[PDB]
């Protein structure tokens, strides 16, 4: 199940470090038991159910900060803060109740974040990336006016004051719900896994947005480079995560970034489709003896089954857009589309043996041409006209 740290048994840094480290080497999620202010914390959360309502006049900006109306009378209240005065992230939280929860979750979360880094991060220069003077936080509150959201946190760790209405993936596929109301829940983010350089891995979580969930995620300063081998920062990963969580907000504030992420899903789609089509066509060719190409409608159900989704004739035509010489697709005797492997060689097949690598290489090429051009980039691969 879930690793549990009892604070009445282990309370100081000397005791907690080997415990935290042993956990982090095999887990990304753990419970905090007997926290000295669990009662006060639970009282504050209870207060949020009837008072200190979300500021509906606040708006929701490009920093993914403010108040956002969701469906089913659910309200999101979120604040992203950074210690850097050069950054316009000045608000940690708003109302007295949320501020009290923040102060308790931060002091606790900052302590354990440093333990997490000390545990699985070898770089001495990264041992002090997070301090009381250098950090960034995201305080998230869901409010319900009387399904699960899947996300992958990107901080060092995310804390939940109550281990309730949250699902996770055991390290032993399938979601399992966590129901330990007397404990806080800790989950590590991708930054810790990344900086561990293989020592630690994390996993996505699931929450019920109608269960008044509160969470605090903690980072080093947002301007911190992810790695020496790149220019991407924590800000880039935070943005991508927030875009995936709130795509409609993204469509307004970050339309290009959204359309790229959507196009990448289309890329992933067409690559698997090609591999599936290769298998299906190869198998069908075995149940033949004469050079009569199969009608496309015959192949679709098998292709759809392997793709685990409905695949239409239009989808297969996307493959030709990426590589027109991939297949020979034409109308038959009775006006139905047929599909078969090419018989004759061209300059491509005379110089490249692998059909597998050929499609992948031309998929990325097509992908770059779209995102390098300044014309309105598409979110999908256009169907090749016959």
């Amino acid at each position: 199940r879930v690793p549990v740290i009892d604070l009445n048994r282990v309370s100081d840094e000397e005791q907690l470090l080997p415990v935290v480290r042993a956990i982090l080497l095999q887990h990304d999620t753990f419970l905090l038991k007997n926290y000295a202010n669990k009662a006060v914390l639970d009282a504050l959360l209870a207060g949020l159910t009837t008072k200190d309502l979300p500021d509906t006049s606040q708006g929701f900006d490009a920093n993914f900060t403010g108040t956002l109306p969701l469906e089913d009378d659910v309200w999101l209240e979120q604040y992203i803060f950074d210690t850097d005065p050069q950054l316009r992230f000045d608000r940690k939280c708003r109302n007295e109740s949320l501020c009290s929860i923040y102060s308790r979750l931060f002091k606790l979360g900052l302590f354990f974040a440093q333990l997490c880094v000390k545990s699985v991060v070898s770089s001495a220069e990264l041992q002090d990336c997070i301090s009381t003077s250098h950090y960034a936080t995201k305080l998230t509150r869901y409010f319900n006016d009387n399904d699960y959201v899947t996300f992958l946190p990107t901080g060092v760790l995310t804390i939940f004051p109550c281990a309730k209405a949250i699902r996770y993936k055991p390290s032993t596929n399938s979601w399992v719900s966590i129901d330990e109301p007397d404990c806080l829940l800790f989950h590590t983010g991708t930054l810790l896994a990344r900086w561990s350089q293989g020592m630690h891995t994390t996993s996505p979580l699931q929450i019920d947005p109608r269960a008044n969930i509160v969470s605090l995620t903690i980072w080093p300063p947002l301007t911190t480079p992810i790695s020496s081998k790149g220019e991407g920062t924590i800000a880039n990963h935070l943005l991508e995560q927030q875009i995936k969580a709130f795509p409609k907000v993204a469509q307004q504030y970050y339309p290009r970034e959204l359309s790229i992420l959507r196009l990448q899903d289309a890329m992933k789609f067409v690559k698997e489709l090609f591999t599936v089509c290769e298998t299906v066509l190869s198998l069908n060719a075995l149940s033949r003896s004469t050079g009569v190409p199969p009608e496309l409608h015959v192949l679709l159900p098998q292709i759809s089954s392997m793709m685990k989704r409905k695949i239409v004739q239009d989808d297969i035509l996307k493959l030709l857009t990426i590589w027109s010489d991939a297949y020979v697709v034409e109308l038959n005797s009775r006006g139905e589309l047929t599909m078969n492997l090419p018989k004759r060689d061209n300059l491509t097949t005379l110089t490249n043996k692998s059909r597998t690598l050929a499609f992948v290489e031309r998929a990325e090429s097509w992908y770059q041409q779209v995102i390098a051009s300044k014309d309105e980039i598409m979110t999908d691969v256009p169907a090749f006209k016959i």
